[PDB]
């Protein structure tokens, strides 16, 4: 575990975190895909290996020592809201299960469902609320990546509002 288990939030590519693990968002066929699943095929290709797996789901693969955290959201163009919502929240609960089991000191991780996946919805809120109900009970240092300027002041505004 971290000495003090926190939780922090950067703006830039996740394909460059200092964490230990990485979360792909990714989708449930292991495909190259777009945004940070295209970034995470890009720096960590041989993590595809047999990487599909369902939705609401995570499934971890070496990149030679590095893991790689596949977890899938759901894509709200699919989904009604209330079972897009109930998957949302089972993915980051298997994310939990692979951190702990992995034994890691620090995770990288990007908002599911909050890209390509939202059904064009603003859902920084919802995915970030399901990522804390998941891993504050893990003792891993948590480093939450994103790209746009606005979101990392409100990310970082709801990390402070909990301390
Ligand atoms: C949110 C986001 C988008 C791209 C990338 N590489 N990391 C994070």
């Amino acid at each position: 575990g971290a000495m003090a288990p926190s939780y922090r939030v950067k703006r830039m590519d996740i394909a460059k975190n200092d964490e230990e693990c990485v979360v792909n968002a990714a989708n449930p066929r292991g495909l190259p895909g777009d945004g940070v699943c295209k970034a995470v095929y890009k720096k960590w290709p041989e993590s595809f290996k047999n990487s599909a797996t369902p939705v609401g789901t995570a499934k971890t693969v070496m990149c030679g020592t590095y893991p790689v955290i596949h977890a899938v959201g759901p894509n709200f163009s699919n989904y009604t809201e209330s079972e897009g919502d109930r998957e949302l929240a089972a993915a980051y609960r298997e994310v939990a299960k692979e951190v702990t089991r992995l034994g890691v000191n620090s995770v990288a991780i990007p908002l599911l469902s909050t890209g390509v996946y939202s059904g064009g919805k603003d859902r920084l809120t919802q995915s970030l609320n399901h990522l804390f109900t998941a891993m504050d009970s893990t003792d891993a240092d948590v480093v939450i990546y994103c790209r746009d300027k606005e979101w990392e002041k409100k990310i970082s505004e709801a990390i402070q509002m909990r301390t």
